[PDB]
């Protein structure tokens, strides 16, 4: 079946053990950064669910760490585009994270140096979707600084329910070193930061990628069309819709350029 | 054979057909986009041989699919970080190439609004080869923006050689749509551009990513500590010295996580 062959490629559950996928999910991240010798973990704390829940998993495996005499540290940083309109919630996620650090790197200045640059040589003023995509690109670019320069690892908040739909920017969210999340859906997630104790404002706040100067805090499912909830039905093999069940599975195929290295002419998945 | 791997994984040919090779890139470029339905490409163009080359091949097969009544197109870009030292080199590969559009974008001003920001925020300076790294990335940045503007998809210049020893930048320069030099080695790629009439000074130079302030030109093979004629005999099957088999691999398997997607739980590469 196609969403049989989906949810066995995007190595999703049809159902889990909460306390068992969190312990699982960061002895991951110990052994990755062991393994590599690297020491911690730099993650974009946005306010939303995913981050919060990728961060406190960085945040439990760094001291873990530290419990078995080893050295390893995270550091959240919120990567602000000047004001952003859902600050509090950010801060809200920081003070349930509690991270080591706690940085900052607001990207206006260099995306506004970009952006000017850009029309000076073509004429042409980008438009708002592009600089969106822009946006993103900058916080990869940020974090890849940070995780330079202090010996850390950047961890990615990619999951089943973006993957399927390849919603995230090439080489922007999509751009990291390790997916601590990779086979949860949108509510398996949510059941997690339950688990974890998190504020029911961090698990019941609507999916945004918030990248729009023209139309702020935009709704995933908006610029979708389809709910997270028909999504997870879908990836859990729920029966849905056939009018559902097509439409995800056009778009998964258009975006599996997103799920792999660069095609060369070797490579098949494309034909 | 941990030699016979790597060549195979790499899909390096130990013997060419030079004019055959040609044609098999210039027809997976006009397959792809045809498949694609996009309108053609763009590709930094930096005045060394690699992007000659791609540059050339490119060009090809744009002039081809019009032929055949298509509609595609290629511009060509300089990236200069301010004044470049080698430009002539670069407008001699223009003027070879004969792209459809010449471009240019200086990404001087958002290289240095970005650092600094990074040492008002952090208080720290960039490393100059953090900073390197942050050029690289910026003009990843300018060619998606140009792409997503036109509707054009991004040429990489990634080739065994390349390839073998992880010299690339993360999400900086390996960050590209497809690939066309995938499998030559760094002599396979100057007898190309032999056979399509390049001038001599376009692969007689030292190769060199020229991302540094502190030390400008430096040549990869200062860097590496191994000359690329040992990494293509390497490459094309050749019996080398045990000390650069040693070299090479070690390299090799420390640079995985260049040539993989992003590392889950699921993914077996990385134990
Ligand atoms: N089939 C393809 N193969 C390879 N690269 C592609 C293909 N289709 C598009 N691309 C590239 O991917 C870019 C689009 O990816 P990006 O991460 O920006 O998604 P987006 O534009 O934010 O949203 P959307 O999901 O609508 O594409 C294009 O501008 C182009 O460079
Ligand atoms: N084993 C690994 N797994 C995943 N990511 C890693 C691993 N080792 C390093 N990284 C990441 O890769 C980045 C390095 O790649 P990058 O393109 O920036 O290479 P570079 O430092 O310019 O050159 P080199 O890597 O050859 O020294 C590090 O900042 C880190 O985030
Ligand atoms: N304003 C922000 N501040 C910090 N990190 C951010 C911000 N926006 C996005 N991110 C990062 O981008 C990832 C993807 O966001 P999203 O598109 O909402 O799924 C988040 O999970 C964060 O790690
Ligand atoms: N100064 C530059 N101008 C334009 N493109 C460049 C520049 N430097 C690097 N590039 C691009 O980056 C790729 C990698 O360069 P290199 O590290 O020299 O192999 C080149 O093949 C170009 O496509
Ligand atoms: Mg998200
Ligand atoms: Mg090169």
């Amino acid at each position: 079946s196609m969403q049989e062959k989906i949810m066995r490629e995007l190595h999703v559950k049809p159902s889990i053990d909460p306390k068992q996928e969190i312990e699982d999910r960061v002895n991951f991240l110990k052994q990755y950064v062991k393994k590599t010798g690297a020491k911690g973990f730099v993650l974009g704390i946005s306010g939303g669910q995913d981050s919060t829940l990728a961060g406190r998993l960085a945040q439990l495996a760094v001291e873990s760490i530290r419990e078995e005499g080893g050295d390893a540290q995270f550091i959240a940083v919120r990567l602000p585009h000047g004001t952003q309109q859902d600050e509090d919630d950010a801060q809200l996620a920081l003070k349930f994270i509690k991270p080591d650090k706690s940085w900052k790197f607001d990207i206006k200045s260099t995306v506004s140096a970009f952006s000017d640059q850009y029309q000076q040589e073509t004429g042409d003023q980008l438009t708002d979707f592009n600089k969106g995509n822009v946006k993103a690109r900058t916080r990869m670019i940020a974090q890849y600084a940070i995780g330079g320069q202090e010996g850390l690892l950047v961890l990615g908040t990619d999951h089943a329910a973006e993957a399927v739909t390849g919603f995230f920017t090439k080489y922007g969210d999509g751009g990291a070193d390790l997916l601590p999340l990779t086979g949860l859906t949108k509510r398996q997630g949510r059941t997690l930061l339950k688990e974890l104790g998190a504020p029911e404002r961090l698990y019941l706040k609507e999916p945004t990628a918030d990248l729009l100067d023209e139309k702020p805090q935009q709704s995933d499912e908006t610029e979708l069309g389809i709910s997270y909830d028909e999504i997870d039905d879908y990836l859990e093999g729920k029966e849905v819709s056939a009018k559902v069940s097509e439409a995800l599975e056009k778009r998964y195929s258009m975006t599996e350029h997103k799920r792999q290295v660069p095609a060369s002419m070797f490579d098949d998945w494309w034909k």
